[PDB]
């Protein structure tokens, strides 16, 4: 593997703020930049998959193409680029003709796309590489998912239009049947296989039975009464989520409920007030996730039994971004268990069907456990990625009994 240059470096510091690249993330972008190969690359939460697809471009000040259905959430990246001198933009039928002018003047490093618009418009995606050149394609499969295959299906043409161009696919998930169709639907053409998991050493993690009174299972995180710092409470629906904000604003508490439900401005409110600090406190459902541009989020509680071991570790390496301690607690009972079977039912893919099945086995053998929780989740890790955290009063509930 070549090292990044010192041209490579003085760019990763000035346009995205990071002294050194991560070893996946430079075995990701190298690949982009060196082989022009297609990726698939399982992406751990808080692990840093942005920058495998938006470096590549901004490096050479070319283009690369990002592919997703969450418009406004690509919009959030756009103004975030935007702080760092990275002049990108969301591409669409609602966006002006100037817009497009620009993008095929080469002007913008980084353009948003629906698969949908992609779909249709393979003829300005040749011209594009054709007249400045399409550094990368990425394509995210968590941003694909209300059933990915059919948003991917609709990206099929890509490899026959842009044959020399490479596709960087992201996944949440490490199931073997979802990369391989991932790889079909796409037309991958022998992607690099890359696994991003790793151990978040500043996240302390506990399993803790519920009462049958929401205030009492919420009363020790409570300290007028405030939560330490800010909080996410994840409930299984959205009428949970309703109940809970309810008991917690008797004691007057910053509270904001999120569920996707809610309309556009009312979860962007409870959004934006998050981030500015004017609530403590978000009750959501796993709606809330992507994309929270928030460092500071001290405490995750998962109040019922967490859906399976997969989507747990996901959910809370969404805390702790800045790298101080943070703690990540599941409040549990077993009529949870019943009601999570039943989400399962409604997995349409067998093969993923059966792999969510093993990861919510992983989830029950994990609440009942007495062993290190932190050696539960690495033990499906390459054994390099701890003893240090690990034993200590800040690794984990078990470890302190
Ligand atoms: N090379 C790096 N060195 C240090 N920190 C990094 C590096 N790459 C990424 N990060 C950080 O890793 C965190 C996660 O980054 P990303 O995965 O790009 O986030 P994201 O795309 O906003 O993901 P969600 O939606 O919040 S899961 C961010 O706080 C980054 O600044
Ligand atoms: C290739 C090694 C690797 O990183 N594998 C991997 N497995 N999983 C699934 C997983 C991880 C931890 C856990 F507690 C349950 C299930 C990964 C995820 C979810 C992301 C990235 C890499 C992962
Ligand atoms: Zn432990």
């Amino acid at each position: 593997w070549p090292a990044p240059n010192e041209e490579q470096v003085t760019c990763l510091k000035m346009y995205f703020g990071h002294s050194s690249f991560k070893p996946v993330q430079w075995k990701v972008i190298h690949s982009v930049l060196e082989e022009r190969r297609d990726n698939v690359a399982v992406m751990a939460t808080g692990y840093g998959k942005s920058l495998c697809f938006q470096y590549p471009p901004v490096y050479v000040g070319k283009i690369g193409l990002v592919i997703s259905p969450l418009i406004s959430l690509m919009e959030d990246q756009v103004l975030q680029l935007k702080m760092s001198n990275i002049p990108a933009c969301f591409l669409g039928s609602a966006q002006s003709e100037n817009v497009l002018t620009d993008i095929k003047l080469g002007k913008y490093r980084i353009v948003y796309v629906t698969p949908e618009y992609c779909s249709g418009n393979m003829g300005l995606l040749q011209q594009l590489e054709a007249d400045i050149g399409i550094t990368l394609i990425a394509v995210d499969e968590a941003h694909c998912i209300s059933d990915f295959r059919d948003s991917f299906r609709k990206l099929g043409s890509l490899k026959t239009a842009l044959p020399m161009v490479p596709i960087v696919a992201l996944t949440a998930t490490a199931s073997s049947s979802i990369r391989e169709d991932i790889v079909r639907c796409l037309n991958l053409r022998n992607p690099q296989i890359t696994c991003t998991g790793f151990d978040r050493p500043n996240l302390y993690l506990e399993v803790r039975r519920k009462t049958g009174n929401i205030l009492q299972d919420l009363q020790p995180f409570l300290v007028h009464w405030e939560f330490e710092g800010p909080t996410i409470i994840y409930c299984p629906s959205r009428k949970m989520t309703q109940q809970v904000t309810g008991e917690l604003r008797k004691l007057n508490l910053s509270c904001g409920t999120y569920h996707a439900g809610m309309s556009f401005s009312t979860r962007k409110d409870i959004h934006h007030r998050f981030v500015r600090d004017e609530i403590q406190c978000v009750i959501a459902t796993i709606a809330f996730g992507m994309g929270i541009n928030k460092a500071d989020i001290r405490q995750v509680i998962h109040y019922g039994a967490p859906k399976d071991m997969e989507s747990y570790y996901q959910e809370i390496g969404r805390a702790g971004r800045d790298g101080l301690q943070s703690s990540c607690h599941v409040l549990w009972a077993p009529a949870d268990i019943n009601l999570n079977r039943h989400l399962l039912t409604e997995i349409r893919n067998e093969k993923f069907r059966l792999y969510k099945l093993k990861m919510m086995a992983k989830m029950e053998k994990y609440l009942h456990s007495s062993r290190c929780r932190r050696q539960i989740i690495l033990s499906h890790f390459e054994d390099k990625q701890s003893l240090g955290i690990m034993g200590t009063e800040k690794c984990c509930d078990n470890c302190r009994s």
